[PDB]
């Protein structure tokens, strides 16, 4: 058994891609130890991705789907089934790892028993900062740490909850479906680590049906939390979940933008019966200052949304 | 025929009163021309109450309900039927006179032929004066309930001609705990016409909602049905300025903003609503003009509009 | 066939009259190439009117109207049915001519085939005119929206006459205001030529001592009717430029939280909501961004959201 499968999709991805995977490559932990998943969602760049990978046969396993996805979540899925490992790593084909990523996620995990290991992220070119702002968590809480604000899968997760609890990508939306992964995921364990030494990740730079369904599952997720089983333990998460949608949500300033009515209209729609879903005793957990815009969002009134916006 | 009764219901107040009933017995008015009236509410202090009154036996007069009755309305009510005097004035269980109030207040009501005098007053602790505009003029001894801003100033701590009340058979209602003070003083305001105001002294030292706006309620029926301000715009102009008092002062006023339950928030404004749209919109005019918003937004019933009028207040 | 027929409405303008006609007569254009067109709109100050129109019998053509109609759309309309000229110029009996005026105006539109031509205005006494549409100098082939045109709608240009003729361009009797902004939009709407001339202040306003939303109904039904602006994303434009004028300029812009009682202030907001809801949604992307809320509240019929709106520009 390996300590850790990286996965990473590719698509078109081109000549930048020998940076990542020579980055995977030279993990100051033993090559025995690890393994990278290349997962191809039938890169159509006339061979050049793929001639980027085949430089690299014998050193990773790979998979070419065989219709485009249009998604990581097909991809992603399909690493998982490929992997055996204690741990996974997703890695996005852009971005690189630090060489002692592997080494001390996985050892502070083992140290900790971590069911998740969030490495720091830096930047390449012009990613969540709070979560990192207290160095090292040995036993990180979801929200004294603010997990909801950096709940991308670029984390190093314990394959065991994932096979247990049946956590696979869906497929439903084309947006969000990593947050309601990592949701699903940290609903599901105990344990989570933050590890902060090094820059250990360096990321290199619709009607809303599908995306409030996938919040919608999000919400779900956390009532249904058998980890977290009282119900004031699930309003206080509901509520500070519904801050973060607030602050950080997609389309989150639709109501003054330039969008035509009709489709204001019809996100609305959906943002309103989604949180409609989620009880009022999870209200007092927000922030006070957006009190006006979330009863706005319930009572599905988009004057009161623009005028919510304004005094915000 | 007594000068003033002094009207004071009690409820398990024990000891306490004593500090009460000493400051009316010691009155520079000749204890010849009032009276204490003590209502017991039927106290049930294992006889504290009852023995503090009965230490007081032909200095006061006094009467025990028989069941409590919960609130101040039913033992006041029962000493308007007990009083014979000329004015009566109103005095709660932990409320204390000055020693001049009774003389004061009564002379100058006789000299200026009041059917209502005012003294200035304060509360406990402050050692001064509330900081009401109806005291800041000095002696009136004819107000407005406009100029004197009496609206501001609805409490029953004031000397009351009794033949106003006898005659337009003016009780306490039991409609709710709060507003019915009130809604006494505003049925004899709008029943009377002549009102004084004496300020020389501190003369006093005080210490859903279906219920309450039904209250606010009978205070705008007491108005819109005033035998003495009969004009209809002269209605108009009081109604308005009753709804500035109580958009400023009003009980729970920031409501919509607050941590209240969202069923609750819905079942107030519901009740303000039902009872602001009995108000003829012709009031509207007369409220100053930065409730515009809010005021609307009431008649409406619409909780977003009045939490957002109030963050622009 | 004269060049240009000035058509001029009267009523109870008395001795200040003669100043007005006197600028029309005192013309650097031929006066047999003009004529100078009064309608009274049967004045009753005793005869005044009359006898000073009466001093230029045999320079002027004169009609009296048999009785009242009250407003400036009448006596226009008469004036325009008398009239065989190439060009019309409407003026207001206030109001006065520079010397070179007719002959100007006509020889810029000679040369530029104008259907329309408008000179600089000027103004005296403190009671302004627009500024925008002149302050891009002489402009042979002017266009509505870069020039302003949408912020200097009155009447007081030069209209080819053929133009109101074939299309039967008539002033309408639907409002009190904006009878005037209606005309020109039509003639707008019909025509493609239009000429602006700074060089002089060609007119000088004097300042001396009921379906609204109808008449701004027909302005945009003008507009996505037009002949000549026959493209529907241009026509789209057109009516987001005029949504904005309307919202600088318009009526009553800021009725909302005006002391206007609130059966008359519904009635108002409904009456542009139900207007602007025949207006395509389309146009709105033309409309300068601070209005989003305040233009999607009248939309939505929303009094409260308006008052909101108004608070926060
Ligand atoms: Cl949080
Ligand atoms: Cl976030
Ligand atoms: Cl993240
Ligand atoms: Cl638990
Ligand atoms: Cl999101
Ligand atoms: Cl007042
Ligand atoms: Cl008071
Ligand atoms: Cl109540
Ligand atoms: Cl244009
Ligand atoms: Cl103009
Ligand atoms: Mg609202
Ligand atoms: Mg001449």
């Amino acid at each position: 058994m390996k300590k850790v499968s990286v996965i990473m999709p590719t698509f078109n991805n081109g000549e930048k891609l020998h940076r990542t995977i020579s980055s995977v490559l030279n993990q100051t932990m033993k090559s025995t130890d690890y393994e990278l998943i290349i997962i191809d969602d039938h890169s159509n760049d006339n061979g050049e991705t793929l001639n980027v990978i085949k430089k690299y046969k014998g050193l990773v396993r790979f998979k070419q789907l065989k219709k485009n996805s249009g998604n990581a979540s097909v991809p992603r899925n399909t690493g998982l089934k490929m992997s055996k490992a204690e741990y996974v790593f997703f890695l996005d084909s852009d971005d690189l790892l630090h060489e002692r990523a592997l080494e001390d996620l996985y050892n502070y995990g083992k140290e900790n028993n971590s069911d998740l290991i969030i490495g720091k992220y830096g930047v390449e070119g012009k990613v969540p900062k709070a979560i990192f702002e207290k160095g090292n968590v040995a036993k990180a809480d979801i929200i004294d740490n603010s997990i909801f604000y950096a709940l991308s899968v670029l984390k190093m997760f314990k394959k065991s909850v994932i096979d247990k609890n049946k956590i696979k990508f869906k497929t439903f939306s084309k947006t969000a479906e990593d947050q309601l992964f990592t949701i699903e995921f940290l609903m599901n364990s105990k344990n989570y680590s933050i590890k902060t030494d090094y820059e250990y990740y360096i990321v290199v730079n619709s009607t809303g049906n599908q995306y409030f369904a996938t919040i919608n599952e999000i919400y779900k997720a956390i009532y249904k939390s058998p980890i977290y089983k009282n119900q004031e333990k699930r309003h206080q998460l509901a509520g500070k979940y519904t801050t973060r949608l607030l602050r950080h949500g997609q389309k989150k300033n639709f109501a003054n933008s330039k969008m035509k009515y009709e489709d204001k209209i019809e996100w609305l729609n959906n943002f309103s019966k989604t949180i409609n879903k989620v009880p009022r005793d999870s209200d007092k957990y927000v922030t006070q200052i957006f009190n006006l815009k979330l009863e706005a969002i319930r009572q599905n009134d988009l004057l009161a949304v623009m005028i919510a916006d304004k005094l915000l």
